[PDB]
């Protein structure tokens, strides 16, 4: 559900798009630094670090989602590598979204999910990356 | 864009990460791996990613690199020693799949580097330098 998600909203938050990220991914970074380069889009991450490949993946999802503006924190670490300085933990849906990207099949991160329903598996660069959106809003 | 579809090298502690998409018959990505033997305390995730155009025959080493039983031991041996397993066998593996990520991710050279922080190097660097670098983008 939306509200398990971080929301950024850029521009007028017109496209939407939703990633299933791992807050120590490299790739998910890079996502985020390409989508730092558009507008006019909302983006709905869906925190799924993966214990197994990032062993403190998962404590970093629940502080960023547990900051008073959650988007800020997710895109200040990201595209920054700014991390809270005192972060605590409270009640969160990490847990459950982790097992939901799980269930869903996305065995890698950065998956991303489309209005339409389709996914992509991987990040993508810019322009592309605007262009597949785009496309993606309908069908 | 998954580790678990990388070839694993730890040096040492292993405690830097870098990861590397690269093609077994490229020299510049042999001369990576070149210095990568001179580093220490350094992890090492490479992503197959041959580049059949130029290497026609390096689709089929990076498979027979991936499915040999220590698939880091052939990959350094190959890549720093010449030594290649000659009759090694190829079983399903991602090695497409990892070179159709290299091109939607728009890397095109090879090596390409990849860091912690998200950034990446097109082409190697040599020692110390290669370092630095590395050092350097354990974070953002």
């Amino acid at each position: 559900s939306l509200d398990k998600a971080i929301k950024e909203v850029r521009g007028n938050g017109k496209l939407k798009v939703a990633v299933f990220s791992d807050p120590d991914c490299p790739f998910c970074k890079r996502l985020e630094h390409e989508f730092e380069k558009m507008t006019d889009v909302t983006v709905y991450s869906f925190m799924m670090p993966i214990a197994g490949l990032h062993p403190d993946a998962a404590r970093k999802a629940q502080i960023l989602w547990c900051q008073p503006d959650r988007a800020k924190a997710w895109t200040d670490w990201m595209r920054k590598g700014k991390f809270p300085v005192g972060g605590s933990i409270c009640d969160n849906p990490v847990a459950e979204t982790t097992s939901l990207g799980e269930q869903f099949g996305f065995n890698g991160t950065p998956t991303l999910v489309f209005p339409n329903g389709r996914t992509q598996s991987g990040y993508s660069p810019m322009p592309q990356l605007e262009e597949i959106i785009r496309k993606n809003q309908q069908e």
